[PDB]
């Protein structure tokens, strides 16, 4: 079960995303507060829209070295389900998305002698997202919803998750942070 820095650092930042709440973030995405039909308001009702964000997942992270040895690059797949609901109601509709956080791994010479594990890049995959339907003409809902998806849930799935490996990086376990940024800074491979 011991094993070397790649292996350690996969298994390191798993566990702290997890236990960091991971599924909860992606369970309690705000996709629909992020958004000339005001009307709803008006009467006392309103909606009738509903995304429940079910079955949240964490697959397994990915690492990669630069070549030159001084970076990593994280990839964190990630899955949820979308049911579209609506309380004048029976499910509308339900979804499976798929979609990669790339967050990229420094070490950085501080000025003084000290040496810093950064957080550089931390993005969507630009073409990871990945919407399929499980289960009326629901087609114009569908890849209607596909076309929202598509421009907010990336920005918004990095935005909430990227702090998070922020905070998994910061409270790695010492030893393994200092013999991983030796690695990098030296420019030498441990993920082969």
């Amino acid at each position: 079960s011991p094993t070397g820095l790649c292996g350690s650092l996969t298994n390191a930042l798993s566990n702290g995303l997890l236990s960091g709440g991971l599924l909860g973030i992606l369970e309690n995405l705000p996709l629909l507060d992020i958004l000339g039909k005001v009307t709803s308001v008006i009467p006392g009702l309103n909606n009738i829209i509903d995304i429940k964000v079910t079955d949240p997942q964490l697959l397994e992270l990915g690492l990669v070295q630069s070549p030159d040895g001084h970076r990593l690059y994280v990839t964190i797949p990630l899955g949820i389900k979308l049911q579209v609901n609506t309380p004048l109601v029976a499910s509308l509709l339900r979804l499976a998305v798929k979609l990669d956080i790339t967050a990229e791994i420094l070490a950085v010479r501080d000025k003084q002698e000290r040496i810093h594990l950064v957080l550089g890049d931390c993005t969507h995959s630009p073409g990871s997202l990945q919407i399929s339907l499980l289960d009326l003409p629901i087609q114009g809902l569908l890849d209607s919803l596909t076309g929202i998806l598509n421009k907010v849930l990336p920005e918004l799935v990095q935005g909430n998750v990227c702090p998070l490996v922020n905070e998994v990086l910061r409270g790695l376990d010492i030893t393994l942070v200092h013999d991983i940024v030796n690695m990098l800074i030296h420019g030498l491979q441990f993920c082969i």
